[PDB]
């Protein structure tokens, strides 16, 4: 096949071919195809798009309508019976911190984004949909099914509203609906920085030519900095509390206050630059801003781009890892560093990961507050507890000292996400993150579960015995096969979340396959990868060679204790050290002489 390049995509595009910086947006990176892994366009397609009539109308769309001679289980229903529980004892982590999750879901957030259609500004079917539950066109309400609790508080439905395709937003016919992603495939730190020009500007301080990000001017962490608000309305933040008055944040990418531990995350990251920026400045008093942002740029992008290849990737891999990312051979332009559809759900199993409580400590590493730790599900879109109840350093300090929830095939998903999740325009704490999860599987026209087992070289379970055979569990196999008729047709979300982790991973072996060759592939065929011959000197990489998040961590916060291994997990005293103790990042192979 079909048009080898559909329209809609912004065309202003010229490459500097020269220029030792990425574009905002991603153009450029490889130099015989300017638009690979660039943002807002078309994902990736591995295997063609499976939809009910072959083009756009997700499987389930049509009730009549059969996926290989049986109707699809509603989202809802597969939800409630798999991945729901009760106990939140015994659910967490034994050997990895909640900032392993936190990553997980950063590294995420710089890599994909398939936002919902827009295409109603003064949008009734915003209502229609909401009100009604009445299916059309962009509106796939996730339906409730007999029995279900929320049918008797929350009325017929969640609403849900399908992703935002490429060329036209109105429904093309001839060849597979493309869903958008909105950010760079790059491991480039765009969800700082932004994906877009329009929002990469707005970021920075263009006021003192420092190269600075822009500050929070309304409020600060005992003298740190906090992100600036996004002063538009309605926002979510407010929203979730009328006396606080409390905006969201304002960062490269949109998402970035959905929780509070993520927007704490961002915090961090944002203070790097600001940090980074000006040591470039006493070094190089004759930088001027551009030349210092775009450096200091560069550099948190090549920290982004280690701490997930050498720390996060082989604790989620684990004995996977090599098999899919072996070491690094240098640049290779064949590769497509584009996302894949799948991937954006292979890399949800972070999901599972996700407790029911976050906790802020204090400097002893103790319960801070009467009221030390609070619910998930309070924490949604919540920046108030930021700025009027201690600053971010309390949650740093939990994000080390607390356990990420261990996946469990008898209890998947915390309801504080499967029952309660907040959703933006959207008014109450009662949405599921699952059954969205599910829902947008098939929004995505997304091959079934074998499809992607024989993509992986694994074996096709037909039968409800050899599903209780891969995964080694006979009631959840029932349960699957119980409500899919047969394994093909088991969304690929729950599918490959429902596999037994391989040994010293965090994934099963169908993820491990669809996660390493995505990671593989935006390593190899991104020309600016830190360590690509020629991007930094080979001291700089030396340098490089010794950023942690511990570090990280201790120069841009007030926290002065911190393990050595942030992403396991680390009980205090014992496991912390004195951050006097730890590696720094040597920017003196920066300095750049003139005479
Ligand atoms: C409390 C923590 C988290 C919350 C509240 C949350 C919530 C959400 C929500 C509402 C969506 C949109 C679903 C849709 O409309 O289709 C989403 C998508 C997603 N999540 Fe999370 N999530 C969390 C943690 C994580 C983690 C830890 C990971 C990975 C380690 C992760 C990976 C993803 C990915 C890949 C997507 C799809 C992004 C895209 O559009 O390409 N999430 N999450
Ligand atoms: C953009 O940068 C300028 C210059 O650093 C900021 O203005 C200064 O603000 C500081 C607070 O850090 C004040 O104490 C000073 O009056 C200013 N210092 C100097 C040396 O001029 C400005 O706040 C920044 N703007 C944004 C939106 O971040
Ligand atoms: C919304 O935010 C406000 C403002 O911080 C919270 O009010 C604080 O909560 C307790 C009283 O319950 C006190 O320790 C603070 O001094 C309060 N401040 C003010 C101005 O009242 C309030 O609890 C939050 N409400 C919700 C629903 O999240
Ligand atoms: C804890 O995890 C790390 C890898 O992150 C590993 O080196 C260590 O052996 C683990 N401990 C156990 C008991 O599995
Ligand atoms: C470069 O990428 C292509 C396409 O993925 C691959 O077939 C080839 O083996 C790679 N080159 C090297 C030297 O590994
Ligand atoms: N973790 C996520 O992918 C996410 C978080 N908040 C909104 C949307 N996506
Ligand atoms: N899906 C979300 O939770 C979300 C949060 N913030 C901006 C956009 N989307
Ligand atoms: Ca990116
Ligand atoms: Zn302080």
């Amino acid at each position: 096949s079909w048009e080898v390049g559909c329209g809609a995509p912004v065309p202003l595009v010229t490459c500097d071919e020269q220029s030792p910086y990425r574009t905002i947006t991603g153009d450029c990176n490889n130099r015989r195809s300017p638009a690979l892994g660039a943002a807002n366009r078309a994902l990736a397609r591995w295997l063609p798009a499976e939809y009910e009539d072959g083009l756009a109308v997700p499987f389930g769309w049509t009730q009549r309508k059969t996926r290989n001679g049986f109707r699809v289980p509603l989202a809802r229903e597969v939800s409630n019976k798999i991945v729901g529980y009760l106990d939140e004892e015994g659910v967490l982590d034994q050997n990895r911190s909640l900032l392993f999750m936190q990553w997980g879901q950063i590294v995420d957030h710089d890599l994909d984004f398939a936002p919902e259609t827009e295409l109603g500004s003064s949008e009734h079917s915003k209502v229609q949909c909401e009100e009604y539950c009445v299916q059309g066109d962009e509106c796939f309400p996730i339906m409730f099914p007999k029995n279900d609790p929320k049918l008797k508080t929350q009325g017929k439905c969640m609403p849900f509203f399908r992703a935002g395709f490429v060329c036209p937003t109105p429904p093309y016919q001839s060849l597979a609906r493309d869903q958008i992603n909105a950010v760079t495939s790059f491991l480039d730190a765009s969800l700082v920085y932004g994906s877009e020009p329009s929002l990469a500007s707005r970021l920075r301080n263009l006021s003192s030519p420092l190269g600075l990000m822009a500050v929070n001017q309304e409020a600060w962490d005992h003298g740190l900095a906090y992100p600036p608000f996004n002063n538009v309305k309605p926002s979510p933040c407010e929203f979730i509390n009328t006396t606080a008055h409390v905006p969201c944040f304002q960062a490269g990418d949109s998402r970035a206050s959905e929780q509070i531990l993520l927007a704490t995350v961002h915090t961090l990251l944002l203070r790097e630059h600001n940090r980074l920026a000006r040591e470039l400045k006493r070094l190089n008093p004759h930088w001027d801003g551009e030349m210092l942002y775009q450096e200091a740029r560069k550099i948190l992008g090549a920290f982004i781009q280690i701490i997930t290849f050498r720390d996060y990737l082989p604790i989620v891999l684990g004995s996977e890892m090599q098999k899919w990312i072996p070491p690094y051979q240098g640049y290779n332009n064949s590769v497509d560093p584009r996302i894949s559809n799948v991937f954006t759900f292979a890399f949800r199993f972070g999901h599972m990961e996700v407790p029911s409580t976050v906790s802020r400590l204090d400097e002893n590493y103790q319960p801070w507050g009467p009221e030390a730790e609070l619910p998930l599900h309070t924490l949604f879109f919540n920046t108030w507890r930021i700025i009027k109840d201690g600053g971010i350093d309390p949650l740093v300090r939990g994000l080390l000292a607390k356990n990420s929830k261990l996946m469990n095939q008898n209890k998947m998903v915390t309801s504080e996400l499967r029952n309660k999740l907040f959703q933006p325009t959207h008014k109450v704490h009662g949405f599921d993150l699952a059954a969205i999860n599910l829902q947008r599987c098939r929004d995505h026209g997304m091959p079934g579960y074998n499809s992607w087992r024989g993509f992986c070289g694994l074996s096709q379970p037909k039968t409800l015995k050899g599903l209780q055979a891969v995964l080694k569990n006979k009631v959840l196999a029932k349960k699957l096969l119980d409500l899919y008729k047969t394994p093909d047709n088991i969304d690929i979300w729950i599918g490959g979340n429902a596999e037994p982790m391989v040994e010293r991973g965090r994934v099963g072996p169908l993820l491990a396959c669809l996660l390493g060759r995505q990671f593989q592939q935006i390593r190899d065929g991104d020309r600016f990868w830190w360590e690509n011959p020629g991007v930094f000197t080979e001291k700089q990489r030396d340098s490089l060679q010794k950023v942690s998040f511990s570090r990280l961590i201790c120069d841009n916060t007030h926290i002065t204790k911190v393990p050595l291994h942030a992403f396991q997990a680390n009980n205090y005293p014992h496991d912390f050290v004195d951050c006097s103790a730890v590696d720094k990042l040597d920017l003196s192979p920066w300095a750049s002489r003139e005479n």
